[PDB]
């Protein structure tokens, strides 16, 4: 089942009394129809943010931004694939020595690396906008629907992957922790694999800058927990990989005998 | 019986009158409930240092540091054992001379000695922190409990053992003397063995630097006293070993006939 097939958050249209109640409100607003009205006090007008119309409108804005960021990554890979194909298929009439071939290859790598970093930053901008649109949906009931969770995981997953490619490891930690709190996302080993690297980066920075010992241990403890969890999720418990990790964790961690 | 099994100093929870006194104070503190209060005069809040909550909190901090220091020492021996195992099992395709094997061996000894001292220094910092935590437990009654004496000896013993390895012998004298004043640690021959070496170091320094003669004798006398006591505690009085030490000490000391 595809949760984003219809491109909507909650379908809005049953009680006879409720239909009667809605009818009189419609007539009341007809009497006071004033498109030029602007409420001095915004408290009443801000109640619209809890409506289904606001959530549906915000959902498509976040959906559109998510799609735009996805296109940026996909087109970048397609262009890079095409670029190497065209570079290899063109003739080199002045290329006869091996060190010339090495130098040409390094030029291609710089071009490819340059465009990948440029694409990642553009895609992250769309994902960051997609995050902001979803964070202003203040209705708790609409936040638990499968459609909301489907997009929120996809937005977080793409954002974390792109932010990791930009070497922004510390900024990936808060999104990853919110990621594993949705449905059964905690059971996915890739989500725990990144947290292993993300906390390892934090641990090195505290050690490199000679930071507080309390922060050093908290990051070191968090690093092993998600590193061990990923080993269990991908290779299984009591596996040879699991046994190897425990020895590494135990040697690194502090134990009392 | 393990005094550190529960990891606490004194278990905190009976008289009807006392239960009434505790009731009225709790009511009074509710009236003046103000989490932002900060006492301008520190004398009254400093009385919290005599509480059981403070002593338990300090005891657990010292316990945490003691465990970390022992982990530092123990993990190092695990690494040293593993390092020697890995070195012997790797292939040496470019080693054919006896002096080459001697040369390769000496590097491993230098690597091992370098890492051991780093572990000893790292563990010593944990023990010195553990020592400081216990010193600010100001309640004499809580200092006589078996749990406190159990941890105090263990912290002192590890700190003394580590500091001797860093060749800082004169620093072990004050800690060793406080060690043999707790329970029946005075009957341990290792305690008096260390004091014999430590006071010998002090005797040489006075002799070498040509210090006062009075300090030369005092370090010499203290050296002999603990040297003889260690011999007695291990091999027994009127033993062949004990007779050997008495001949040495009498020859070394100055006597009048």
């Amino acid at each position: 089942v595809d949760e984003l097939l219809k491109g909507e958050l909650v379908p809005e249209n049953l009680t006879e009394d409720q239909k009667k109640k809605k009818k009189e409100i419609m007539e009341q607003e007809s009497l006071w129809k004033n498109p030029d009205f602007k409420g001095y006090n915004k408290t009443f007008q801000e109640l619209h943010q809890l409506s289904k119309t606001f959530a549906n409108n915000q959902f498509r804005l976040a959906l559109s931004n998510y799609q735009s960021g996805v296109n940026t990554i996909m087109k970048n890979r397609d262009w890079v694939e095409q670029y190497r194909k065209e570079e290899a298929e063109k003739k080199r009439l002045d290329e006869k020595w091996y060190w010339q071939k090495v130098d040409r290859k390094a030029r291609e790598e710089r071009v490819v690396y340059r465009e990948k970093m440029k694409a990642k930053q553009d895609a992250l901008n769309y994902f960051s906008k997609a995050i902001n649109h979803l964070d202003e949906i203040k209705n708790p009931d609409l936040r638990e629907r499968p459609e909301f969770k489907r997009l929120l995981s996809d937005v977080y997953r793409s954002w974390i992957m792109a932010e990791y490619d930009l070497q922004n490891l510390p900024q990936t930690i808060p999104i990853l922790e919110l990621y594993i709190e949705i449905d059964d996302n905690e059971k996915e080993y890739p989500a725990h694999k990144y947290l292993a690297s993300a906390y390892s980066f934090e641990e090195n920075m505290i050690k490199k800058t000679k930071g507080p010992d309390d922060m050093l241990f908290k990051y070191r403890y968090k690093k092993n927990v998600h590193l061990l969890r990923a080993t269990e999720l991908k290779y299984g418990k009591d596996s040879p990989e699991y046994k190897h990790i425990v020895n590494v964790i135990n040697r690194d961690e502090v134990i009392s005998v």
